[PDB]
């Protein structure tokens, strides 16, 4: 069973351009390890940037959408939930780790989600505020990466731990 | 209608004991102002409170459970959402204010959602990471209470406009 | 608590006019009964008619419905769940028995639904082929109604076991 | 893109072993026809078969579970979805074809909800009063097939359409 790696992060128009760079790179470096990407489908900020990068360096890629799907063709693999818009909803369960690539209520409400699944997220390009609040909530489970190496570190970690 | 009040907060193990007073009290004066109170309908920290604190006040309760079967009496109308609880649902789409009583991942979910939805919150006994980090995301939908009756007079004041 | 009557049945396109009379007819005696109804709270077949009658009745009304904006005065108590409307949601494991007015692949879906999570169902004004196959599935639960006045005896002998 | 073929049955107890093995057979053609298979992860009646039948032919597989995922080893990607055992939650908005093995109340709903969602469905394994039934619901969308051969021809065609 390949590894599954969540990507979440803030769509277009809240995204700072180190946080496309830096998802595209993370996608890439998903990708070239061997792992599934998994995030969501839509095709605009963050998520779309790590599924381009995923897909260009020959990773497989799963596209979570709610309805009818008219999804970049980064997406190999979209499954579509039927849900709302609320999220964000909510399959990085099915994640072995989360990497949050900036952060906005979307993006902090499934990083929340997946600490109350027990499961280790780690946060890039996302700011103190966040950082703090999170590592409060389980300090065990939250790493902050400083870039995108630091990123996949820690991810590399928490699998060979499982 | 009447307005409909929800209340999110931390389970029986981690709500602290001050938290427990405040929720009760929360529930009690929704209920003394005449609103519905919304809250999770299964868990026993800050919702029970709520609940139990609604309900003494003669205040009309809707409870949002996962399912079957593991219901208080103090619940009114149990809305059984058979979804998991991966998330609490709670429902606060349904409600028009939503009120945070501590704070923990499953709050802190919840919280972000009805943010994520426009909707105000009004954090009460949340530590001051919570509230600079909410208010970090949408300082325009965010009140940071300071005990139950700021939070109630927040909840007043959204209520009005 | 007063027994929750869960509704179910097509929407304003495949709701009959004889359904339609029907959905109004049930929501009425629902509420003169003291039974909650629970329906859609978007949906203008059945869902709406039932509503409407209850509330004419001078019941109460829990109206289910996906999302904002798009309600009714007839709805008592908004539930908005933020799922899709790939599914009728509403929530009839809420209900303590549910009630299919006319029939259609939403309807045949919560129907089938409640049966897995075995719920009695009472079928009124579907045909032939929806009361034989969901017969298949469970002959224990479901229960066919000739008109309103059985299906509301059906409920009433399902409410007092 | 590879298309994504759905299966649905009932689990283990309520379950002929004509459709364990219609089941496993259908798997194997859903994988060697190059399609992926999506169904529930949970390892037990005509889903699992399926899995199986996908995995022993080279197919790649999709396995739906709700929770904690303590899941056969033929499920490659598990979609963790976090809803209730109430389905069945329901992500073959995501299949292009849906195909019932057998029949009972979880299937009926899934059915349905891609009859909803304008979705055709295959019915191989199903009794006369399902199969009238759905076909009453929409005929366009309704495809019996008297064994897995005509179930894999169905799904065949309604691809070439699409």
């Amino acid at each position: 069973r390949k590894p599954i790696i969540g990507v979440m992060g803030p769509g277009k128009a809240d995204t700072a351009e180190n946080q496309l760079v830096m998802a595209n790179e993370l996608g890439k470096q998903i990708a070239t390890h061997g792992w599934i990407l998994l995030t969501g489908g839509r095709s605009l900020g963050v998520m779309h940037e790590a599924m381009k990068g995923a897909k260009e360096a020959g990773g497989t890629t799963i596209g979570v959408l709610p309805g009818p799907d008219t999804i970049s063709d980064a997406v190999d693999i979209p499954i579509v939930t039927g849900l709302g818009s609320a999220r964000d909803n909510i399959n990085a369960l099915s994640s072995n780790v989360l990497v949050a690539v900036g952060m906005g209520p979307g993006t902090a409400a499934e990083v929340a989600l997946a600490l109350k699944a027990k499961k280790p997220v780690v946060l890039l390009g996302t700011q103190p505020e966040a950082e703090k609040f999170f590592t409060s909530l389980d300090a065990g489970l939250v790493h902050v990466a400083a870039d995108v190496a630091g990123a996949i570190a820690a991810v590399k970690q928490l699998l060979a731990k499982l």
